[PDB]
């Protein structure tokens, strides 16, 4: 009953239906492994189809604590409380959880995204206003018998599955390979090697994780530290040199379009991210095809052709393996065993020549520790 419980628009996140309060109020909620608050629209906003009405819920309790979150791309503010929360196409339970009722915001809600709040699935360390505010998943596990694990299968064109409490074997093929969760704050991981069409970027591996690397379903792009980003764009450019693209394309701002069905996938290279394995100096790789890192835009006005944005961008806050990386993998957030599994998803990307893959093991004898 949990399969196919996600929806989404390209570049706008994936969301799950939830209810809040009594009687239940239905909301679509963005599934966000890069944050740790359950935060929902709770006042009118031009971009909100609907919002949480606390006065209509007889089970609401105000915690009499406010919360204000300025972040890079926007800001939001509201009031903390608790109320009854359920996931209709998730586990068959209702729990009491913290809820941040969003009363003011700037560039937080997205016009036409079809979601009205965010379900932060990461750990208390990064909850706002501080780490004493217990995140949703922690309340779910505490109050029920649900195992301390969830998995995400995000699919491109959008839709997918969030399975809570276990692994659905129908959602992947081949082996599940695990990388340690380095620290329970973000879902922090370690990248030990990067190749672009099999060619090693040859950087000290600490560079790949300056200053952290995270798995974040609430960021669209693959985001890379400046030095890594510059190196990767240079290699992608060298491989795709039979065609030259506007400057703005590489800055992730500008569309490139081809006539229907003629996208030259074969001129774009595959990116290999090798992730730390569960045993010393062993790793596995996930391979990323241009079908993932050239994100298709779905706008009626541009629909005659196939148009894309370059979904790799420069970061000053570390590597972010965002939704375009997660797409086509089945990703297991095995909180109980402090690890994240990757497998090829049933909706994995492929063409006649190449397929997204998860492969291992690889051993590297002369390895420093790759973490910051
Ligand atoms: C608790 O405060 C926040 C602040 C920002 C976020 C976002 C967030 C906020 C609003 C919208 C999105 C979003 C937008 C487009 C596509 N996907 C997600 C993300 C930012 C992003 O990390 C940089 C992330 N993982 N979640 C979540 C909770």
């Amino acid at each position: 009953e949990m399969v196919d419980n996600l929806r989404g628009k390209s570049g706008q996140g994936y969301y799950v239906e939830m209810t809040v309060g009594s009687p239940p109020q239905t909301l679509n909620i963005l599934v966000d492994t890069g944050s740790s608050n359950f935060a929902v629209g709770a006042a009118p906003h031009p971009f909100l189809h609907r919002y949480y009405q606390r006065q209509l819920s007889s089970t609401y309790r105000d915690l009499r604590k406010g919360v204000y979150v300025p972040y890079t791309q926007g800001k939001w503010e509201g009031e903390l409380g608790t109320d009854l929360v359920s996931i209709p196409h998730g586990p068959n339970v209702t729990v009491r959880a913290n809820i941040a009722a969003i009363t003011e915001s700037d560039k937080f809600f997205i016009n036409g995204s079809n979601w009205e709040g965010i379900l932060g699935l990461a750990y208390a360390e990064i909850a706002r206003p501080d780490d004493s505010l217990e995140p949703f998943f922690d309340s779910l596990v505490k109050q029920t018998h649900v195992p301390n694990l969830f998995s995400l299968q995000l699919c491109g064109a959008v839709g997918g599955s969030m399975i809570i409490g276990g692994i659905d074997h129908s959602l992947y093929t081949g082996s599940l390979w695990y990388t340690p969760i380095r620290r329970e704050w973000y879902y922090e991981v370690i990248i030990v090697r990067v190749e672009i069409n099999g060619q090693d970027l040859k950087m000290d591996c600490k560079e790949y994780n300056y200053d952290k690397s995270i798995v974040d379903s609430g960021t669209t792009n693959l985001r890379l530290p400046k030095k890594v980003f510059e190196a990767a764009v240079k290699s992608i450019k060298a491989a795709s040199s039979t065609e030259k693209f506007p400057d703005g394309f590489w800055l992730g701002e500008q569309l490139v379009c081809w006539q229907a069905g003629t996208t030259p996938w074969n001129i774009f290279p595959v990116i290999s991210l090798y992730l730390m394995g569960e045993v010393t100096n062993q790793s596995f790789r996930i391979t990323i095809l241009p079908q993932q890192y050239l994100r298709p835009v779905e706008d009626v006005a541009t629909s005659q052709d196939d148009c894309y944005k370059f979904a790799i961008s420069q970061s000053s806050t570390g590597t972010v393996m965002g939704a375009v990386i997660m797409e086509g993998f089945y990703v297991v957030f095995d909180r109980a065993r402090k690890r994240i599994g990757f497998a090829v998803s049933a909706c994995h990307v492929h063409d006649e020549f190449r397929t997204a893959a998860v492969e291992g093991p690889f051993v590297t004898l002369d390895m420093e520790d790759c973490g910051y």
